[PDB]
């Protein structure tokens, strides 16, 4: 069958049809804090979502996508380690079956709950489909998740959730803010990867946010409560559907922030 995050089609198994699985620049990595080297160079983070137009929530039976409306610059990143301008089209999360794994990501080792992905292209290259072909087509903006007090801007999409249960679901999901799912700071690791999930397209700069979010263990219960599988056949949790750390292979990870 195809792929998935079991035993059997799982991250082990990836690189028989996606052999890149096993490339230079994978993703996610273990951040180890001691050894990133601070940039002087690098510009602040450059959030601009004020005019953001989310349409639309999609289980697709390996996490729920919140999709916008990315036909025109309405919510976009730039600055950081980035040159021009990158274009919101979907976020995402991983998350684990226990408070103590979920994230794909890493921090000296250490494992946080969840890990939120807000996908960006690069609109040079005119099209998202074009964009994931090319080395700085994509920049994918990472935010840890640790269980604590609730997150009021994330209880709209734990709500939903019970309307996209299973695979191929889909809601309306207009008018969500997703300035509501970020922490005070925007200070932040970065470093030149990949796509988490098939097929691990090497073309991402990966822009992961030292601080976390906290989550009430309510609402990551929700998640929990999702279905890798579709209406009508056995029910299997969404759970763990997280890649594990790859290796860096000389890669610099670089510090936004002393
Ligand atoms: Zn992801």
């Amino acid at each position: 069958h195809h792929w998935g995050y079991g035993k059997h089609n799982g991250p082990e198994h990836w690189h028989k049809d996606f052999p890149i699985a096993k490339g230079e620049r994978q993703s996610p990595v273990d951040i180890d804090t001691h050894t990133a080297k601070y940039d002087p160079s690098l510009k602040p983070l450059s959030v601009s979502y004020d005019q953001a137009t989310s349409l639309r929530i999609l289980n697709n039976g390996h996490a729920f996508n919140v999709e916008f409306d990315d036909s025109q610059d309405k919510a976009v990143l730039k600055g950081g380690p980035l040159d021009g301008t990158y274009r919101l089209i979907q976020f995402h999360f991983h998350w684990g079956s226990l408070d103590g794994q979920g994230s794909e990501h890493t921090v000296d080792k250490k494992k946080y709950a969840a890990e939120l992905h807000l996908v960006h292209w690069n609109t040079k290259y005119g099209d998202f489909g074009k964009a994931v072909q090319q080395p700085d087509g994509m920049a994918v903006l990472g935010i840890f998740l640790k269980v604590g007090s609730a997150k009021p801007g994330l209880q709209k999409v734990v709500d939903v959730l019970d309307s996209i249960k299973t695979k191929g679901k889909s809601a309306d999901f207009t008018n969500f803010d997703p300035r509501g799912l970020l922490p005070e700071s925007l200070d932040y690791w970065t470093y030149p990867g990949s796509m988490t999930t098939p097929p691990l397209l090497e073309s991402v700069t990966w822009i992961v946010l030292k601080e976390p979010i906290s989550v009430s263990s309510e609402q990551v219960l929700k998640f929990r409560k999702l279905n890798f599988n579709g209406e009508g056949e056995p029910e299997e949790l969404m759970v763990d559907n997280w890649r594990p750390a790859q290796p860096l292979k000389l890669r610099q990870i670089k510090a936004s922030f002393k």
